[PDB]
DNA sequence: AAGACTTGGAC
DNA sequence: TGTCCAGTCT
């Protein structure tokens, strides 16, 4: 069992971050930060340890915003760790909403010792024209830091930060960002891009989608992207994106028994299958429940059946029991559970059940 | 496999 | 308010 992350800013690393601000600074007033950052330490959580170095610095150094930059790009490159270095984007987003120009550079200069996501959300909250503006020179910047910023901060589901309701509500905003960087070298910045296109699945699935059946996926750096940006809709057994990742049969007797049960009980699916084919046919069976989630909406999961071949106008009954109970990984809500079957990724048939109170 | 499991914050 | 994140394990 791992320590709690707020223990990355214990009085140690405090020390630590003592100790390298007098070697850049030795007017530092070492004793006074410790002392403001140690108040109340114990009752903080990690994000707020964090602030508090920042609040502290900011509270015992008597020079001005480009004065303390100074020092502060000077201490980047001596912190341990990058987990450790996001009090100097705080810090900018804390102090230098009065100063965008200079908080601009100093956060494309911080990032790459750690990561100014967060920070970054806060200029993208109240100032976000000018800001978003800023992101998309980023997204062409040489250093795979700066690229990774320009596509993480704006997220519009960035986790352990609020969401970025404009964004979220518009993906037409941030799309020549991730334009851009679609076929971006960096796999760092690869997986950005993906998050970022994961999460607006979560509000526009056909926005993306069709974005990434515009894409050229011959190139592997794209490719690589659809894969990940995909991921959620292809666990939806999503039928575009089972296509843009990659059958002559028809379909007999599918149902589901029973029709209605209680949470506890066994479903049985079952089905045959009937080529059209003169030939054999490697076959890629699954179904999908549409599972009831907590808002009454379906949100669809997608099991596998069997993976074979299925001789020239031949028949392959398929049979499989699945017990409805809650997990730890998923809790069941009343209501109608429609049930697809899916061969070679396109839905050819529909049964239902339904799951009472 | 599909599910248990991992930080802790947002919703 | 269980799920997700972004995988590792069986």
């Amino acid at each position: 069992a791992a320590p709690a992350l707020k223990e990355i800013f214990n009085v140690e690393r405090l020390q630590h971050i003592a100790s390298e601000m007098t070697a850049v600074y030795p007017a530092f007033d070492a004793k006074g930060f410790l002392k403001h950052a140690k108040a109340g330490l114990a009752e903080l959580s990690v994000m707020q340890r964090m602030a508090r170095v920042s609040e502290s610095l900011h509270a015992v150094i008597p020079l001005d915003y480009p004065q303390t930059l100074t020092l502060l790009y000077a201490l980047a490159p001596r912190l341990n760790s990058g987990f450790v270095s996001l009090f100097l984007p705080h810090y900018v987003a804390s102090y230098g909403r009065d100063d965008f120009k200079r908080s601009m550079a100093a956060l494309k200069y911080f990032t790459t010792f750690g990561s100014a996501e967060f920070a970054i959300r806060h200029f993208l909250l109240h100032d976000f024209q000018r800001t978003l503006a800023v992101m998309q020179a980023w997204s062409q910047d040489d250093n795979e830091h700066v690229r990774r910023l320009a596509s993480e901060g704006s997220r519009p589901r960035l986790p352990w930060s609020f969401r970025l309701a404009e964004v979220q509500a518009d993906p037409e905003l941030c799309a020549s960002i991730l334009d851009h960087l679609k076929a971006d070298s960096s796999l760092y910045v690869r997986k950005s891009v993906a998050n970022h296109l994961n999460d607006i699945t979560k509000d526009h699935p056909e926005w993306v989608l069709s974005l990434i059946e515009g894409w050229n996926l011959e190139n592997p750096h794209t490719a690589w992207i659809a894969r990940h940006a995909l991921r959620s809709l292809i666990k939806q057994g999503n039928t575009r994106a089972l296509t843009l990742m990659g059958a002559e049969v028809k379909i007999h007797h599918l149902m589901v028994t029973p029709a209605v049960i209680n949470l506890g009980e066994r479903i049985n699916l079952s089905f045959t299958l009937e080529s059209t084919a003169p030939a054999p046919q490697k076959l890629v069976v699954d179904y999908a429940i549409d599972y009831v989630k907590s808002t009454g909406h379906g949100a669809a999961k997608v099991f596998k059946l069997k993976a074979f071949s299925l001789g020239a106008g031949a028949q392959q009954h398929i049979r499989r029991e699945q017990h409805i109970r809650d997990m730890t990984t998923r809790k069941h809500y009343p209501g109608r559970h429609v049930v697809h079957v899916l061969v070679n990724g396109e839905r050819l048939g529909s049964a239902e059940f339904e799951l009472r109170a």
